[PDB]
Order: structure tokens, then sequence, then C-alpha cells
């Protein structure tokens, strides 16, 4: 009554058409589809062979975007490098403070990151870091705290946005940094973070790191081409790891999980603190997208200082190279 | 022996629990995630009460961003409408195509929408349509062409890109115009298009149409709390209609489905065309996204031009108007 009604057509046959086998689907999705029938073979075998649906996938799944673009319409990053560096340099521990922080400083022009994370950074004994200013443009997260995270980049990366979130769950004044920038014509974004910490914390922390890898996952899909680098002192366990967004990866089991690297805090081989028993974890990761695939990875401040015979931070520092 | 070895705690109680009862998943769930047992209620009432899943789906899941986001962290557009209208003028009919021209330029001078989607326009007799620029912005799509669309903004309608993809299946010419910009703060997207004619061509029609929901859903997944049109002459029958991305709808659809505006092609009521029995379509239709919910229909240029007793155009315009 309020139906359309379809034109006539003279000179076309009389009868719409109407079950059939399988080669019969093949065909007949075939014709409809203006696509061959080895194409069709693929879409078939991978639901019960309904050609309804396969139709509607064809034309309305978002797997298909590549196949629909070919129907209608039918890299510059090779000899690129960028390596990123993160550590927790323990600016809470006062012993021996100066020392240590000059050893950071000098650990970290001969590591020469392009992208360094820091935290717990304090502003006692800060100028050793400062100094790094003549090869590194430098971002605090939130000075005027006991302490607080910082983002030093190499001087040929333009800075956009520098945003700081506090987390409202946090009683140990953590934050989501975020740095918005350019490498020549390649965006990319920053996030630097140092979850709650300590195993009781695992609510808070858990609950953190899902919020970041929603804000990545924001990023991913806004900048498509993008280099995101997501991390820090995650202060993780590996059971506590949730699901992490399509096409983001952790550059230490990307780099092919090496046991020789593995533990980031380890206090059977690091002796800035002490235990009745040994303890060791992953705690630094660095998680990535983009148009690089490859990466290796090492750690970094392993070197016990000669003038006080301490390490520079109860963390070793990782330190991950990416490439195409 | 590779294992994470955690650190001790000395006056914790020194054993790790171990199956439960519904109330206990209550109860566990909204211990671990320091949320409520009320929250905690309605994630497992959405899978059989598999506690480890739940937990998975309230840190890893996309759907509980919100979640997070109020764990963790704990509108201008009233009083704003826009119309936007529709017409196929059919420019390859030579009948009185001057007069037609002038009777549209004049409707469209009374309807006065923001932004006018215009597709068959020609060469020939175009002089009238080029007088509306002195109140439009006019972007052709492919002139020098026997026939394309255009895309008529307001003054007031700032304009970053113009863009037009060229359908490689198309025998017709047929292509998407794309056009970016911005009414004040708010960012625009327009995409224009005279989708394959003919029930014959429903392939080609077909694949252009799941084609350009493609790239409506690049703009939105790009583009939070932009404002998108997709439309034009498609061509479609209801029953060639796939599935539309989240967050978009049919403006006439939305509009309520009215009867009396639904047929945009009735050779039952507009007689520029005559076959031996009558035919109508919604051919012409109007989809959107972004942060307008409410919308308004009609249909336009339904009055006979008096000088020569035919119709504008074979088509009715349709005319929509989104407002908050």
């Amino acid at each position: 009554e309020d139906s359309e009604v379809e034109i006539e057509i003279l000179d076309e046959p009389e009868q719409g058409k109407l079950s059939m086998s399988d080669e019969q689907k093949l065909h007949e999705f075939a014709i409809i589809t203006a696509t061959d029938e080895a194409f069709a073979q693929s879409i078939l075998q991978d639901v019960d062979w309904d050609l309804k649906k396969a139709l509607d996938v064809f034309y309305g799944s978002e797997a298909f975007a590549e196949a629909r673009s070919a129907a209608v319409m039918g890299e510059d990053l090779k000899g690129f490098e960028v390596s990123v560096m993160s550590w927790n340099i323990d600016g809470l521990d006062g012993r021996s403070l100066l020392t240590r922080m000059k050893a950071v400083a000098h650990i970290v022009k001969n590591v020469n990151p392009d992208i360094l994370f820091l935290q717990e950074v304090v502003d006692r004994d800060l100028a050793p870091i400062d100094k790094l200013q003549s090869l590194y443009k430098i971002y605090y997260s939130n000075k005027g705290c006991q302490y607080y995270t910082a983002i030093l980049v190499s001087k040929m990366f333009d800075v956009e946005k520098h945003d700081v979130i506090h987390f409202q769950n946090s009683g140990m004044y953590r934050t989501l940094q975020i740095l918005e920038g350019s490498i020549g014509g390649l965006k990319v974004f920053l996030l630097n973070t140092h979850l709650e910490s300590t195993r009781e914390h695992r609510p808070q922390r858990c609950a953190q790191f899902g919020f970041c890898m929603d804000k990545v996952r924001e990023i991913i899909a806004q900048n498509p081409g993008a280099l995101v680098f997501f991390g820090g002192d995650l202060n993780l366990r590996d059971e506590e790891v949730s699901r992490v967004p399509d096409g983001v990866k952790d550059a230490w089991e990307a780099a092919g999980s090496d046991n020789k690297t593995k533990f980031t805090w380890d206090t059977f081989k690091n002796d800035n603190k002490q235990g009745f028993h040994g303890a060791k974890m992953r705690f630094d990761r660095l998680y990535w997208s983009g148009p690089l695939d490859k990466v290796k990875f090492t750690l970094e401040g392993r070197q016990r200082i000669r003038s006080c015979l301490c390490f520079p931070s109860d963390h070793w520092a990782i330190n991950a190279t990416f490439f195409a």
C-alpha cells in the first residue's frame, strides 16, 4: 500500500526467481556482488554457508572494508629508527641523591635516547637532570609536588600539547602525562605514568591501567598513522594485565621476551633496597602502536656507581628502539 | 624459574585464599574492583555469573570505558538548528531546462537551506544556479563532465577541504563529493553522491553505498563531536540498504517515517516522466551523525511550474532540519 513500486523493464524475464547447493551459492554470491567465485569462497566458509548473511557481511561488516574499497576503487619509514627510554629514578631515596642523579644524566647521555620517560623526580638535587635541557626539551608533570614524572624529548621533536591528568582514585599523586607532537611529518603521542604502588593497591592500579588503555585507544582512533608510546613504572604483576587494544604491543614481548631483560626491579641483583627475601618484577613496561613493527629491547643503568657503591636507582632503565 | 617473585609483607595473612555462590561473587567482585555490589550486579548478569570474565570485562571491555573513567576520575547546541536540502534536478532532461532551473533557484531561495546537495547538474543553462553564489559558496564535483553533483553552503560555512572520489566501478561518472568545514566552533562534514542508477546496477550501487558508509565511519572515528551529513540520489531500493554504522540515522526515519513524505521519485504524481505503469521509490535519502538528535523532514519542489506545466524535476527535493 505504501510499499515502493519497481520500474517495469519491457524486455526483462517476467518472473523473479526463488533453496540451493554450495556451488549454486558460490555462483549466486558472485553474480550478485559482481565479484569472483574464489572471493565468494572466502566469506561463505566463515558462516554455515548462509548466502543471506554472507551478503550482509560483504556490504555491511567492518572487516571487509578493504574488499569494498577494492570493488569500488580497485613505506617512507625504512631507515627510520626511534629509541624510547623509561626510568623510575627513585628520587624519594635521599641516600646519595646528588651523585645518583649525576649518574642518571651520564647514563642518559651515553644511551642517547630520542625520548625519555622519568618517574619519581623530585626538586631536591635536580640540577644534573635540568642540565639535560641542552639536549632535551623537558616537561614535568606536576612540579610543586613531593614527587612527579617527566618527559624529555630530542630538540627535533615539535611539541603541540602537554596535558596532565590527575588520577582521582590515587592516594599517591599519580597522573597520566600526555605529550602530543611530531618528528618530521610523523605525528607522535607520548603517555608517561607511575601507576599506584604496592600489591595491595591492585584495584587502583588496575583501574588506572584500563583507563590509560582507553586513552591510547582514543588517540589511535583519532590519529591513523600516528606513533603512540605508553608506559613508565606501571607496577604491574603479570596477572593484572588486562586486554590491550588492537594494534598495541608490549615492547619487551615483541623483542622476543628475553629472560635476560625481563625484570626491571630486582632486589636479588639490585641492593639499593634489601628484604629478608629477594623479590623481582617487570614493573616498568612500554607499549606502542603505529607504522613501526620491529623493536630491540635492552636494560640500562645496571652498573654500580663507584664513588658511593650503589646503583643509580632501585630500578633498571628500559630502553626500546623501534624501526621498520 | 623466570617467574616474578612477590614482595613479602610481614603482617599479612600467610595464605592466599581459594568456588562460591552468587552473593559471594557480588562481594568478591566488589572488593577486587573497589566498586559497589549494585554495579557488580550489572555486569555479572550479562554473563553466566563468571567472575573471571566479569573482571576482564570491567577492565578490558570497550563497553565499560565510562565505568572506568568514573572509577578513576569520578549542550551549547540547544537553540541551534541546521537545514539540509538534497535535489536531483534532472539536468539531463533538455525540455524546459532554463525555466526549470529558474524554478529550482526560486525554490531554493524560499526554502533557504543552510546546506544544499544537488545531483545531475549540467553546464547548459546553469546561469540561474550560478546566481545563487550571492547566497552560497558553490562546489562542483566534476565540471567538464556530461553531468555532475554540487554542494552549496551558506556564507557562514568555513570550508577547509573539497575532495572528489571517482567510483571506478561506475559507468556513469558517479563520484563521492566530500566537503569538510565548520559552522562556528562546530566541525561539519558533507558527503554528496549520485549512486549508480537502475535496478540492474544493484551490484555497483550496493558496493558504492557500503564504501560510502566506510568513509562516514572513518570520519566519525577521527572527528568525535562533528556533524556528518551523507546522502543524495542513492537510487536505493529498501532491501538494498546494508548495515549503517553506529550513531548514524536516516533523516526520514528519525522524523517518524511519514508516509506523506516517503517517496521522492513518484511517476504516479510526477509526470515529467511517463511509463505505462506508475512507479515510486525513496531514491533520495539523508543520513547524519553528530550532536543533534532531532529532525524535521519535508518534501519540496512539488508545485507544477505555471509557464510550462511541468515540475522542476522528476524528483522531489528532500529538506531536513536538524536540531537539539
